[PDB]
């Protein structure tokens, strides 16, 4: 049970301690954090986004805030997100299969869902998670 209040101590202490600019920006991942704690969506976004402002290639940082669109169903700044943060840190493999499951569910026109089902299959071999989604694209294929 955290608070809007109880954050807010923490950035005032923040604030007293450390208190330049690009000092209160680096907290900015623990700020999001406590907030997330703390059901303040758009205040974890704010402050994530200062945090990416001065650690650009922090590869947790851009998944966090990718994982705060997907829970408002934000398909396309998810995978914005997830996208860059697997550009920085390529060893997620995982986000690339998350990347395909988010576009498969939400709409599969635009063609990007076949791109990232691709890139799945080549890092989950034989995964019933990936065939389930080449399923899925099969049976909205176009006839010749």
């Amino acid at each position: 049970r955290r608070s809007k209040a109880d954050v807010e101590r923490y950035i005032a202490s923040v604030q007293g301690s450390t208190p330049s600019p690009r000092q209160k920006s680096i907290k900015g991942f623990y700020f999001a954090k406590l907030y997330y704690e703390a059901k303040e969506y758009d205040l974890a976004k704010k402050y994530i986004c200062t945090y990416i402002n001065v650690q650009e290639r922090d590869p947790k940082a851009h998944r966090f805030l990718g994982l705060l669109y997907e829970l408002e169903e934000n398909t396309d700044k998810a995978v914005e997100c997830y996208r860059r943060s697997v550009e920085l840190n390529p060893t997620q493999k995982d986000l690339v299969l998350k990347i395909a499951e988010l576009l498969c569910k939400n709409d599969v026109t635009d063609g990007r869902a076949k791109y990232w089902v691709e890139r799945a299959a080549k890092l989950f071999p034989g995964s019933p998670a990936v065939y389930k989604l080449k399923e899925q694209l099969l049976d909205c294929e176009g006839e010749d």
